[PDB]
């Protein structure tokens, strides 16, 4: 099933959904707390899962539930110096609050909803909501076909289309941050095309020169899409793309079925040959009766297109 990597499962059941929906307006100046830790790029449509261990966020998270549940993702720049110009709100959909260690927890799972430009050392931006083709949605929607054969999966507004693509491609954050800035989805959806066409082999980070991978080995298991952001037990979030096939990975263990973030399979460190840097994990189904048997998720980060 696909379903289930979406569920962030083995995060837990725990308790708390929260249905309501917060939506602001065009041109609207928000006032929305930064979450300091996250550097992950933000997308309307785009789940994201947070464990947070330290006492202020378990503030000020603790404070939204009670608020709007919505917060603001930066789509830094540069990172290392907290630079950004763009972002999304996010708004918390489930919830959660632990204890381990006479430490207060939380869990959540969050949802990007509406773009912006960016106009107790919490951290407050100002900001300005942004606002809201069969022709070449079909383009892509086949193109897509031509990567992952499995591609009902797919949104059909162009402008929810234009952000699964976005949100599931595999590109520089450079690129992805380009996509952000775009206020049309016609618009869009044109230089998603013109993406999908430069597109090539993916070598890792480290050394830029061992191809790990490529666009048509991607195929989804999971109903949001190839793409996804997990969560480990550290707290860190994981930008996951699923693969078929990857060649030059040696692997590091033997497998181990913790936290997995697709139940029903196992995990295994995997490693570039090259410079031996960890480049992400080949999975292996806990059932004889699962099917793929074998697929590798690989971590975004280590990757640096050819
Ligand atoms: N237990 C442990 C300790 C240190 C790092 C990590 C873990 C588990 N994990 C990942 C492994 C892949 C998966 O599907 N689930 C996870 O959560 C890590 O990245
Ligand atoms: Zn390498």
């Amino acid at each position: 099933d696909t379903s289930l990597p979406t569920s962030h499962t083995y995060l837990g059941a725990d308790m708390e959904e929260f249905h309501g929906r917060t939506l602001h307006d065009d041109d609207s100046i928000q006032v929305i707390p930064v979450l300091p830790q996250v550097m992950m790029i933000l997308v309307p449509g785009q789940t994201l899962p947070l464990q947070l261990f330290h006492p202020q966020e378990v503030s000020m998270v603790r404070n939204l539930i009670q608020n709007d549940r919505t917060f603001a993702v930066l789509a830094y720049s540069n990172v290392q110096e907290r630079e950004a110009e763009f972002g999304t709100t996010a708004e918390i959909y489930a919830y959660r609050e632990e204890q381990d260690f006479g430490i207060e927890i939380v869990k959540v799972k969050a949802i990007g909803r509406q773009r912006f430009k960016v106009l107790d050392g919490i951290q407050q931006a100002k900001v300005q909501i942004l606002p809201e083709a069969e022709t070449l949605m079909d383009r892509i929607k086949k193109q897509l076909r031509e990567w992952d054969e499995n591609l009902d999966s797919l949104p059909s507004n162009p402008i929810d289309f234009s952000y699964w693509v976005a949100a599931n491609l595999p590109i520089d954050d450079s690129l992805r941050i380009q996509l952000l800035k775009i206020d049309s989805a016609i618009q869009r959806l044109r230089c998603e095309l013109d993406i999908m066409n430069k597109c090539t082999s993916l070598c890792c980070k480290q050394c830029q020169e061992t191809e790990i991978t490529t666009k048509n080995e991607i195929f989804s298991l999971s109903r949001e899409g190839p793409m996804a952001a997990y969560v480990n037990p550290h707290g860190y979030v994981h930008e996951i793309l699923t693969v078929y096939k990857a060649c030059n990975l040696n692997l590091i263990g033997r497998p181990s079925t913790e936290h997995s973030w697709f139940p029903g399979y196992a995990w295994t460190v995997a490693q570039c040959k090259i410079c031996a840097s960890h480049i992400g994990w080949k999975f292996t189904a806990t059932k004889k009766d699962m099917s793929p048997q074998k697929f590798w998720g690989l971590t975004r980060s280590a990757l640096i297109p050819t």
